[PDB]
């Protein structure tokens, strides 16, 4: 294709392998970790702002309900002292606050819904992130298993993976070399009979 | 979730994750290459 | 590698039967939706299953 995007597919290629090389399991595990409890300190303040707006909607419908209440003694108030006049005044007053009352309670149902939603996800992020702590320990068990396999295939005869197997083969061959001199060295400078017992007994 | 790499922390997660599968892995065929009716 | 081919290999085989015998629990409890859609689905394994 064209030739710019070429050259720099072959740039970034090389970066990444560089930068791939020095990343190292032990300590990214831990900062994956850490970066994933950040973020989830960080969502518990939504949450809560959410919660406190549901507790600010319930109250202004709470003072809703008392004045409705308030305004019926009112016009009772009225009926007791005054007359139909301010008796029926209160209950045409009281009108907007009946509609207002349910206007408001139809809303603070859906924001109750919402804040139980917010509740639920929260719980769930907090436990996929334990279960992603535990994984980094099994991760290590891993890594043991891996180092421990190595040293054992180390330990064959036929293969130089260790220093020390290195020198110990090393030295074994040597020794069986000087042997073998000896035993040539006695060769060349320089049991029918007995089994004839055996016919005996 | 493991399959998608929305979030940056997942993706370094997972890859070390991969890398150290991949080095068991060779741990393991490095066993096998270089070399229960009884019990039961 | 090779270890890891087959080992994908053998779970596209195990989800096969799985979703079969999530088509046999539709037979159980569902209707022909059900137990005709698994069947939809494994289409893919039994394909991958191959291909793999």
């Amino acid at each position: 294709m064209g030739l710019f995007d070429r050259i720099k597919r072959v740039v970034s290629s090389n970066l990444n392998d560089l930068v791939n090389k020095a990343e190292d399991p032990e300590k990214m595990l831990e900062q994956a970790i850490l970066e994933m409890q950040e973020d989830l300190v960080q969502l518990r303040q939504g949450v809560a702002q959410a919660i406190a707006a549901q507790k600010r909607s319930e109250k202004q419908y709470n003072d809703a309900q008392n004045e409705i209440n308030k305004w019926q003694r009112n016009a009772q108030l009225a009926l007791q002292k005054g007359d139909e006049n301010l008796a029926r005044q209160a209950l045409e007053r009281k009108k907007t606050y009946t509609d207002t009352s349910a206007a408001l309670k139809a809303s603070l149902d859906t924001q109750s819904t919402q804040v139980e939603t917010l509740k639920r996800n929260l719980i769930q992020l907090e436990s996929k992130i334990s279960e992603a702590k535990t994984k980094k320990e099994m991760l290590k068990a891993r890594i043991t298993t891996a180092k421990a396999q190595e040293q054992l295939q180390g330990m064959v005869r036929g293969m130089n993976t260790s220093s020390a197997m290195s020198a110990f083969e090393r030295m074994e061959e040597k020794v069986l070399m000087q042997e073998s001199r000896a035993q040539a060295l006695g060769e060349l400078a320089g049991g029918s009979d007995v089994d004839d017992e055996l016919a005996a007994l």
